[PDB]
Formats: structure tokens, sequence, C-alpha cells
């Protein structure tokens, strides 16, 4: 099958191993990262197993919704369309654009935790490049990079804007930033929209992303 398929399980076996705390037939994303995990095929009882605290929650992206393996239960379950751009990316010299580092962590953080950029780890600014714009020296909207299936496949994720710098072209702006990233690295973006969203699909479609497939995000926590 295709390596974004199974994204979470694919990205741990292969570029991003490194971040995979995990053994065996199961891969969890450092928790410093993301909340990601996933089973090998017929292996999801295991997944209970990387579930001790009593809040404890995994997030899966996979084909279809993931069963609760006992001492599990479901939290949530989001229908999303995976996006890729493997058409050419034209040329955009934005120099507004900023690289973030380490010292905008805190902006990076407060900014992320008050919007939707997906999940937000302590360590989540390290998964890959992320870029900013600011805006009477605040981070006004940042974007970033995230897993890699395969060498050649690369995610856009963190988008996010305060809701006061919303409705300036900010966000195209920076996903914009990151695939041009990509494509100088000879990989081909990818993203996971809500299939609910509808402005957003047409958005990624307007920068040069297609329709893959539909996905299904699982969140699992303990049973009670």
């Amino acid at each position: 099958d295709h390596p974004l398929d199974r994204p979470v399980w694919n990205s741990l076996g292969g570029p991003q191993s490194e971040l995979d705390v995990a053994s065996g037939n199961l891969r969890r994303l450092d928790p410093a990262y993301g909340p990601f995990a996933a089973a090998a095929p017929g292996a999801e009882a295991g997944l209970a197993s990387l579930l001790q605290g009593d809040a404890d929650e995994i997030w899966l992206v996979e084909p279809e919704p993931v069963a609760p393996p006992p001492g599990t239960r479901v939290i949530r379950v989001a229908p999303l369309l995976q996006m890729i751009a493997d058409g050419p990316v034209p040329s955009f010299d934005d120099p507004g654009i900023v690289a973030l580092g380490e010292t905008d962590v805190p902006e990076m953080t407060a900014l992320a935790l008050a919007t939707e950029p997906g999940p937000w780890a302590s360590g989540t600014w390290r998964y890959g490049q992320f870029y900013g714009v600011r805006i009477d020296g605040r981070l006004a909207a940042m974007a970033g990079e995230r897993m890699r299936p395969a060498p050649n496949l690369a995610e856009v994720s963190g988008v996010c804007t305060w809701p006061e710098y919303r409705g300036r072209g900010l966000a195209a702006r920076l996903i914009r930033k990151v695939i041009a990233g990509m494509a100088a690295r000879g990989e081909v973006p990818y993203l996971h929209s809500y299939a609910s969203n509808a402005s957003a699909i047409r958005l990624y479609e307007s920068l040069g992303f297609r329709a893959r497939r539909a996905m299904t995000a699982t969140l699992l926590g303990k049973s009670t």
C-alpha cells in the first residue's frame, strides 16, 4: 500500500524512527512531539498498553476508525480528507515570512494552545521547520512540518493564526513557504483536513493540493 495510508505507522518506522518510544508491534511518537500511535495489523490489543494514567490518550491516523480494544474507549472520531501536492510549486518570494526557532517557542506555544493547529506538545516545534509572520512585533501566524511517512513525503501542519490577524491571507502565505522548502528538497507535501472543513479544502486546492483519499483520526483513552 501507499506510505500515506498509514502515516503514523510509516513515519515512525521510516524517516522518523528515532521519534518512536515503543517497541515491537507498537509505535508511539515521543510524547514531547505529539500524541500519535499505531499498531501492527492484528496487534491492536497492545494499544491499551500505551495508556496508563487515567487521563492518557493517543491519536491514531488510519484509513478507517480504530476499534477500542479492551482497556480503552473512543473519545473522538474525526473524518479526514488527505491531500497531496505532487504538481510543481510556483515560486513565490515572500520576505515577510520568517523562520522560527527556539527563541519563538513561548509565543508559538501561546498561539498553538489558543487556536486549532492540531496537537501541540512541549517539543512539537522540533518536528521540523516552522515559519511565522510578525505583526506589531507579535507572532501573528505560523505553519510547519510534521510527519514523514517516507523520505520523499512531508506533512504540512501547525497552520494557525490569532483571530485578530485572520482574514489577511497569512495562512496561505505560510503554507507556500513551507511547501517551497519541501520542494527544494525534492519532497512531496501532503496534509490532512477535517472532511467537514469545506473552506480549508478550497484553500488547499488553490495552493496545489489535490484530494488523495479519505482517512480517519481516532482518539482513544482508558476505559472507565
